[PDB]
DNA sequence: CGGCAGCGCAC
DNA sequence: GTGCGG
DNA sequence: GCCG
């Protein structure tokens, strides 16, 4: 759906990113929601009244929208800190957010070279830095597919009945992907256990995993690995690879969560809430039990969901294909 | 105004 | 406990 | 930033 408000959304995106790299996460979020509404409007917004009719756009946002529409410029951009470009440069490093970016800037650092030379780095950030270029580029989905295949092959060597699926933008059908999330489980509900570790050993021993960002993360019965891989062959770049092993009873919700997008997941939690339910990568549950003070005193009951559609059904929603989950 | 999810990790 | 990314 |  062509954007009939590009000259607007463009300027709005610049201001958004600026708030984002400076810590104003919520304000940046608000902008993002309005920016999406605009991109997909059935016509170029021509009035402040029209703008306000679109959910996600309030008085403040309409003000700016109409200013750009009529004047062609956004005065606020003219007051955006000189630091923004550098804060964005530094935050492009995996492991460094706004606080770290700000710290570096205040220490006089300006280039990725200053960072490499005089900045204190965490293990993750150091890895993020030497793979700056590689990590900044989105890979063709074909490469994501080879990466998924590499993991699945090494995994089925331990148990042929294991189920492996690449999620993220890749599962949403995007031509290119920023990383790869391989979700693994087993239909028998139990044989996924004792797979995670030896799967990582195997992949390391075959030279596929080049660096670890988080070797192991335990979230309930989910085991997650955040790392870096590089397919065999010359000319291959290093890529962000995540591996998640979950028990079959949480497969659908894990699938839903890791497929995203982040905006989709957020809209689904909001909906679940209105129905008195909660949604996580673990399950769809009835809302938690809380005392008079309004505080969790007892967990909700998990509502079984064998497949993704079971999740939509219980939320009273029509199923949406992965391809239609950008928002 | 408070909520916009909750999480586990490195540090 | 904070920063960060999923 | 927006929403209720
Ligand atoms: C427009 As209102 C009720 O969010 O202040
Ligand atoms: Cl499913
Ligand atoms: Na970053
Ligand atoms: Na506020
Ligand atoms: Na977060």
């Amino acid at each position: 759906a062509t954007n009939h408000n590009l000259h607007i959304t463009e300027k709005l995106e610049v201001l958004a990113k600026a708030y984002s790299v400076q810590g104003d996460k919520w304000r940046a979020l608000g902008y993002a929601k309005a920016i999406n509404a605009l991109k997909s409007f059935h016509k170029p917004v021509t009035s402040y009244q029209e703008a306000c009719s679109i959910p996600g756009i309030g008085k403040r946002m309409a003000e700016k929208i109409i200013e750009i529409l009529e004047s062609g410029h956004l005065r606020k951009l003219d007051h955006i800190s000189e630091s923004v470009p550098v804060l964005e440069l530094f935050s492009n490093i995996w492991g460094a957010g706004t606080k770290t970016a700000q710290m570096w800037y205040q220490q006089g650092f300006r280039s990725l070279e200053d960072i490499r030379s005089q900045a204190s780095l965490t293990t993750q950030q150091a890895i993020g830095l030497k793979h700056y270029s590689d990590f900044l580029e989105r890979m063709p989905r074909e490469e994501a597919t080879e990466i998924e295949q590499t993991v699945q092959k090494a995994a089925q060597a331990f148990n042929s009945g294991l189920l492996c699926v690449a999620c993220g933008s890749y599962r949403r059908g995007k031509a290119t992907c920023g990383d790869v999330d391989v979700l693994i489980t087993h239909p028998d509900g139990r044989s996924h256990r004792g797979i995670f570790s030896r799967l990582l050993d195997s992949l390391r021993q075959e030279g596929f995993l080049t660096d670890d960002l988080v070797s192991q993360e335990e979230n309930g019965q989910q085991q997650k690995y955040l790392g870096v891989c590089r397919l065999p062959g010359p000319g291959r770049r290093h890529r962000r690879l995540d591996i998640i092993v979950v028990p079959y009873s949480e497969f659908a919700c894990a699938l839903l969560y890791f497929t995203g997008s982040a905006h989709f997941n957020r809209s689904m939690r909001a909906l679940a809430k209105t129905k008195g339910m909660s949604l996580s990568e673990h399950a769809l549950s009835t809302a938690v039990v809380r005392n008079t003070h309004g505080c969790k005193v007892g967990p909700g009951r998990v509502l079984p969901t064998p497949t993704e559609k079971d999740v939509f059904r219980l939320l009273g929603l029509p199923y949406r294909e992965p391809a239609e989950r950008d928002w």
